[PDB]
């Protein structure tokens, strides 16, 4: 199992949304966050004297899912939330213990595993 | 360690962080996220040293449950050092 | 690569920001959160991805940023990453 964390552009969330259900990737949470991608920085937020501009509205998903269906699941975000210019985010696949479904008690594979 | 992130109904927040408490497990941190159309669930991220990894997920598990489709889920992960910011040192 | 995540006081979020910028990471995002131990208490939640090279040193600069010494200043992880792709270029790592 892993856990998915993607960052993307809010303009990109149903494109990316839409991608990942198409890939039988249902289960899922996000949330807006700030953030600052790609490795750019204005002279005046390095001198720390500002950080303004430097800040944008991101939204983080976070994905639960089996061995099987992380290439899928990175290959549908990296498709749709692509612009190509810089602070379109970035994809963590994170490493994972253990999973448990909370009503079914279900664990690991079968906690994340599409329901259809 | 261990870093322990559920996704609860906020309907059973109250319960699951009692239960929490009753396990000792006291530090942790959550937020409103929006989950699967989208219904309001809540994060909760909890590092614990590895006792208490089991009566965390399992303080969780009795609490959040409803039977109905859309309790949540519990991940458990790695985790390879924790810093405690007020002593500038692991934990 | 590692995914720092820290927890850290609202007030000390301007000098922690600063020393990530100065640090220099390949990006980060963070957002308001509720901390405990009822009653919640706020707290910001920066999330950072750094290659091994630079983690110790990234989370020192945030450690000497957001620490007063009394408790409730937060904590650190450092977690382990499969794989990072970056969604512009679509590359791994």
């Amino acid at each position: 199992m892993k856990l998915i964390v993607a960052i993307v552009r809010p303009e990109k969330l149903n494109e990316v949304l839409k991608a990942l259900f198409q890939a039988e990737v249902r289960g899922l949470t996000l949330s807006r966050v700030q953030g600052h991608g790609g490795e750019t920085e204005r002279v005046e937020t390095y001198r720390g004297t500002t950080v303004k501009m430097e800040l944008h509205e991101k939204v983080r998903l976070e994905i639960g899912v089996s061995e099987p269906f992380v290439k899928p699941t990175v290959e549908a975000i990296l498709k749709a939330a692509r612009t190509g210019e810089v602070g379109d985010g970035k994809i963590f696949v994170l490493p994972v213990e253990k999973v448990y479904r909370i009503r079914t008690g279900e664990e690991d594979e079968a906690a994340v595993t599409p329901v259809q």
